[PDB]
DNA sequence: GACCACGGCGCC
DNA sequence: TGGCGCCGTGGTC
């Protein structure tokens, strides 16, 4: 390319270097611009940001967020990641995108620029002919890009001193765990070992091994394992105790507070668009899509989690959304008609599970009927269902044949998809989203059989991230005009942060924007809360 | 310090 | 059952 002086015209790509991969820590070490045979070379990178209209081109979000950072309005525009990763979400990388499309990710910008422009051209190419996945470019992931820039530079808020209080408290209660632990195995070892775990528990002690590793074959000390050994002996008890604790405070209370940004005093993740093979997001660095809720203690770690002084958290969630979404895939006349008469199958599930009356099930019974439903959905066998309920293998076998014979639409669109996934090579949300799912022909039944519901897994769970991406992409606008702001997306769960006065009707506009974003055969329900905390605004 | 693989497990 | 990312361990470089 021809190298010409800085600034350059409008439009061009940008190619840029971080010191570090999180755009809210990086350093801008380099920016540079291609457009028209020529290559722009920033003398300083900060100053030079702001003579650009635009970031358009490979990983355009990520110095989109950075400039947020710095106080810049520069918002993301075409980025070939996008385009590759509708072509095949096995796109995830720059790396691989450059390779795969013509040339390939260095560490320089003027390159990344200039690669940038020729990755656009190409796959701009191939996305001629394939309308639907323009349409999701265009109306989907090009316009999310700039909603998740301004999600990621604005973060959370986060109780520091809570959390620090709270890690020595639970400190002193996992040193009574792993010494009690120590006692009944007559001699100390590491317990975060899983190996020394096992000769532990299966060789010195007399308790016998369930399960097996997936991968290296070894003797498993999972829960599912240490669930069935709790009456067993004491220690199993007391293992599983230590197991929670530490897990919670290893990867939530002490790290997370370490992580408070010096310059906005909140907590920022990453959304990675192009990182799942469904279409969901994915987030990192450090994940917020995985804050405990479960057991009281992730519960005062959710509290954590708080809105700024003068705002209040607004928390929305879609119902039972992928079987609504199920229920218009199949077309399935009794699923659909399940829906019109506003019934909720995780209730009823729950119900028939613990053998309680519709006002006895609680959230935490109601969670534990979702990996029933869902599992028996997605190809669960009727060992594990029995195993998991702890009922005969009848009964379990009673409730899979059941869970189809009331909906036989759905088996029939799973064998559609199947069939349809063997042929084409790839299966499809609503939208046309996309996943290469190439072993369904494989020879194993083990490899087959997990292809198939990775398969049919995909048009369920993809579509409802097509909904919820096209619903920030909708909800985020409205949300500017009214002060207020999106914080987190927990797949099909929105978080956004409101002032005091307009909390309300922020609350009742984002509800009414996603349970309308996209009409099914069935309406979509939004459960909707306001607090001053993240768990407090669901309850 | 870094990467990887792995078991394990947090959430949807 | 599916979809993720991060933890410490173990091994390595
Ligand atoms: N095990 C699985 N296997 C396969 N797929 C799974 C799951 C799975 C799960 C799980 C266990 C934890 C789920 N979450 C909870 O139970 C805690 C929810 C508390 C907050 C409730 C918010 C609404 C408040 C209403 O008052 C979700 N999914 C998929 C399928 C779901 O449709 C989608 C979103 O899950 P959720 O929103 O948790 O559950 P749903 O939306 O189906 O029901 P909802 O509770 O009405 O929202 O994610
Ligand atoms: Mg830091
Ligand atoms: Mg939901
Ligand atoms: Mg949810
Ligand atoms: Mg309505
Ligand atoms: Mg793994």
């Amino acid at each position: 390319l021809e190298e010409a002086p800085w600034p350059p015209p409008e439009g061009a790509f940008v190619g840029f270097v971080l010191s570090r991969k999180e755009p809210m820590w990086a350093d801008l070490l380099a920016l540079a611009a291609a457009r028209g045979g020529r290559v722009h070379r920033a003398p300083e990178p900060y100053k030079a940001l702001r003579d650009l209209k635009e970031a358009r081109g490979l990983l355009a979000k990520d110095l989109s967020v950075l400039a947020l950072r710095e106080g810049l309005g520069l918002p993301p525009g075409d980025d070939p990641m996008l385009l590759a990763y509708l072509l095949d979400p096995s796109n995830t990388t720059p790396e691989g995108v450059a390779r795969r499309y013509g040339g390939e990710w260095t560490e320089e910008a003027g390159e990344r620029a200039a690669l940038s422009e020729r990755l656009f051209a190409n796959l701009w190419g191939r996305l001629e002919g394939e309308e639907r996945l323009l349409w999701l470019y265009r109306e989907v992931e090009r316009p999310l890009s700039a909603v998740l820039a301004h999600m990621e530079a604005t973060g959370v808020r986060l109780d520091v001193a809570y959390l620090r209080a709270l890690s020595l408290e639970v400190a002193e209660e996992i040193a009574r765990l792993e010494a009690e632990v120590f006692r009944l195995a007559g001699h100390p070892f590491n317990l975060n070992s899983r190996d020394q775990l096992e000769r532990v528990l299966f060789d010195e002690l007399g308790l016998p091994a369930i399960g097996k590793t997936e991968k290296t074959g070894k003797r498993s000390t999972s829960a599912a394992v240490l669930e069935a050994l709790r009456e067993a002996h004491p220690i199993v008890e007391k293992i599983l105790q230590y197991r929670e604790l530490t897990k919670l405070k290893s990867t939530y209370i002490d790290p997370l507070p370490d992580l408070i940004h010096p310059r906005t005093g909140r907590l920022h993740t990453r959304f990675n668009q192009t990182a799942t093979a469904t279409g969901r997001l994915s987030s990192s660095d450090p994940n917020l899509q995985n804050i405990p809720v479960r057991t009281p203690l992730g519960q005062r770690i959710r509290r954590a989690f708080i809105a700024e002084e003068g705002w209040l958290l607004v928390a929305l969630d879609y119902s039972q959304i992928e079987l609504r979404v199920l229920a218009h895939l199949s077309g399935d006349e009794n699923l659909i008609r399940v829906f019109q008469e506003g019934r909720d199958i995780h209730t009823e599930t729950a119900s028939w599970m613990f053998g309680v009356p519709r006002e006895a099930v609680d959230p935490l019974m109601r969670r534990a009927a979702k990996t029933i439903n869902f599992g028996v959905l997605y190809g669960m066998s009727a060992h594990r269902l029995s195993q998991e309920l702890a009922i005969p293998y009848e009964e379990a076998q009673a409730f899979i044949e059941r869970y189809f014979q009331s909906f036989p639409k759905v088996r029939a669109w799973i064998e559609k998809t199947l069939e349809e996934g063997r042929r084409r090579g790839y299966v499809e949300t609503l939208f046309g989203r996309r996943r290469y799912v190439p072993d369904l022909e494989a020879r194993v039944k083990s490899v087959r059989e997990a292809a198939e519901r990775m398969a049919f897994n995909m048009p369920v769970q993809g579509t409802a991230a097509d909904l919820m991406k096209l619903a920030m992409v909708k909800l985020f606008p409205r949300l500017e005009e009214m002060g207020a702001r999106m914080l987190l997306q927990v797949h099909d769960e929105l978080v956004l942060e409101a002032p005091k006065e307009r909390a309300e009707a922020v609350a009742r506009l984002a509800k009414e924007v996603m349970e309308g974003v996209y009409p099914l055969a069935v309406p979509l329900e939004v459960e909707v809360g306001i607090g001053e905390d993240w768990l407090s605004a669901k309850e």
